[PDB]
């Protein structure tokens, strides 16, 4: 038996069909793990700004407590060593902006709202995807 | 020459037969890479909290090194920079709770195993995927 | 009518086509989006290792600054809380090598180049994903 030619091009069609609409929920789900991808990407910048912040937090107020002690004058034996270590934390400062030891200083900060936002305590969506499954048409004959 | 009906209602179901295997195979690919997503993230969270904990180490030893200082009482001269160095120190501290700083305390802490085990030595599975070819069948006519 | 043998031949070929087409498109998006997981994994590890190395940093130079206070010998109503708090940073220097407390020291270091490369100022391509859409193929009768 034959097979009717209308009946076999709607189910043509049908295929057809049906593969574009596999693509484009295709792509759907690609710029979906797409844009977890950037999330996940800011995420590392964040955290990687907050860890030099954290550098210069700590080095800074370390230089302050060697400068306050030179000041006090009751370093006298050790005093080489505490200018040696000085130069040491200087050295350690994050990779940014900070003024000078004698005295008091402020020092690096580069990271705002989703630094503490996008981390701490963040929705992030899992992965439930799905795809279509399609039917085969019944072609029948002329 | 006609095509024949049942040869051609065969094509067809292998055809769709064949874009529904390529369909759940795609939905499998999306769900591994969906999962290395999900690792990728647990690792920062941990990540980020060992930044949290470092933080609170390090601030809580400064703050007991300047305390100590203010008890044995040789910091004359510089005494109010000493106290205007502890309130920044407390005001350096991590994001959690920690104990007054007159003497010796605790700090923060909020991250275990994992955050050791996830990032540091962990093997990732990188990127092997695939999907199937299809051949097309042979139409036969009656 | 019947349709045509070789018409509908060609045609089922040319959907068979499309379907491995876009089988190995998907393919190259899958390994894209893979490639893209693995750079945000690197990431990750340095970003690990350079809090390793900034813990070892700022704990190397407390200890450096308690052992210098104790060889001033000017510590000495609270002597015992000084060594307390040398044992405390001890404890809590960087999971790796560093030498003796007395006088100065080294301490750990493990990531270089990437590590200050990959995160900081890192160019990461994005999310444009594409996959075809096909026609089909008009049967003709014979």
């Amino acid at each position: 038996v034959a097979a009717d030619l209308k009946s076999t091009q709607e189910a043509i069609n049908k295929i057809t069909k049906n593969l574009n609409s596999l693509s484009e929920l295709e792509v759907k789900n690609l710029q979906r793990l797409s844009g977890a991808m950037d999330e996940l990407h800011n995420e590392i910048l964040e955290l990687d700004e907050k860890v030099d912040d954290l550098r210069a937090d700590t080095i800074s107020s370390q230089i302050e407590l060697a400068v306050l002690l030179s000041n006090e004058g009751i370093i006298n034996s050790e005093d080489e060593h505490l200018l040696a270590l000085e130069r040491k934390l200087k050295k350690m400062l994050g990779p940014s902006a900070v003024d000078i030891g004698n005295g008091s200083f402020e020092t690096k900060h580069k990271c705002n709202q989703t630094c503490l936002d996008r981390i701490a305590a963040g929705t992030f969506n899992a992965g439930e995807f799905s795809l279509p499954t399609f039917d085969s048409l019944n072609i029948t004959a002329a």
